[PDB]
């Protein structure tokens, strides 16, 4: 059964709620972006409409095989109407196709359910702006004030520097990113850039990427392994078995790893600055682990809600246990008596 906090009350709608079966009342299906937690369920045999981004739309007709008659992309940043409610998606700073929903009821309540996103100064310029919203339903993944990590721009600064160190010291070496979902491209992709190579990756892994409009894709990455320098692998095989593994496999053409694991938030965060981060090695093997992050941090977080004013709060992460639910309530009240709303 869908859980309360995956409806939209006074519509018929439901958000990334493919796994319950039909939802007794639901006339349309929203997802907000593809990872699996949001899409599962959904399959070439789902008969009910769907609404998205047009990327997210390319991956459902591509990667899972919905039907197209099923599949209705709607731009971003334009009111539309849907089953009789006006409705808009707008950029989320996740994955990409990422969006979140602003729904604007019958009866005069306006709605805004964020999906998964990283909030952004640049969030307080959209139509956001324009009126009031009473109900946030909100991405809280990381709501607790030890959650820190750095801009985006300060770690792929920090992965370009080493990636071309290395290579620079070293031409025989490899240099390999692990991934397991969309999102977190700009890792893969400014790393090969400054080495002036594509990025080499299987064909599932290619097919995903060629969904994304992502432009001048073409020029950026290949299946031809042997002509990159820069390889993608599945994320759990991102250790020294796998990568000794991997190296064998490339018959002699280099005698060096440098790998990447783009991680969200890790323990090492609350002691250790980018500039300083180091990696684990072995051998001719050395693995960093870096906080690339596409959820907001705590701060963010604070600042987007402080600025948005909402009157209710419905958290959509971390609500499986009373101590995350009783913490994220009391850094609501304290966000709310600290700025006046
Ligand atoms: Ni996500």
């Amino acid at each position: 059964t869908c859980p309360f906090y995956k409806k939209i009350p006074g519509t018929g709608f439901t958000v990334d709620a493919f796994q319950y079966g039909v939802v007794e009342g639901c006339t349309a299906y929203f997802l907000t972006h593809f990872h699996s937690d949001h899409y599962a369920g959904l399959s070439k045999h789902f008969t009910f409409p769907v609404y998205c981004s047009e990327i997210t739309g390319n991956l459902l007709k591509n990667k899972l095989h919905v039907q197209e008659q099923y599949i209705h992309p709607l731009p971003l940043d334009t009111e539309c109407i849907v089953n009789g409610v006006k409705v808009v998606l707008l950029d989320a700073n996740h994955c990409p196709g990422a969006v979140m929903i602003l729904f604007y009821l019958p009866n005069g309540t306006v709605i805004l359910h964020t999906g998964d996103f990283r909030a952004d100064p640049s969030m307080e310029r959209s139509l956001l702006a324009d009126q009031k919203v009473h109900m946030l339903y909100l991405d809280t993944t990381y709501c607790s004030p030890e959650y820190t990590f750095p801009s985006q721009q300060e770690v792929i600064r920090f992965a370009i520097n080493t990636a071309f160190e290395a290579v620079t010291l070293n031409p025989h070496a490899l240099v390999v990113c692990g991934t397991y979902s969309i999102g977190k491209e700009k890792v893969f992709l400014a790393i090969a850039d400054v080495l002036g190579s594509k990025v080499g990756m299987s064909q599932e892994k290619y097919k995903t990427l060629q969904c994304l409009n992502i432009p001048e894709i073409n020029s950026l990455i290949t299946t031809d392994m042997c002509s990159s320098l820069v390889h993608l692998l599945p994320m759990m095989q991102i250790n020294f078995k796998g990568l000794q593994s991997h190296l064998k496999k490339c018959g002699g053409k280099y005698n060096q790893i440098l790998a990447f694991r783009p991680t969200g938030w890790t323990h090492s965060n609350k002691f250790t600055r980018i500039a300083d981060v180091i990696p684990q090695t072995k051998g001719n093997i050395s693995i960093y682990g870096i906080p690339y992050s596409e959820h907001s941090s705590y701060l963010e977080m604070k600042r987007f809600v402080q600025w948005l004013k909402p009157q209710k709060i419905i958290p959509t992460v971390n609500v499986g246990t009373w101590k995350s639910r009783s913490t994220m309530e009391k850094y609501f009240r304290e966000w709310k008596l600290e700025a006046g709303y």
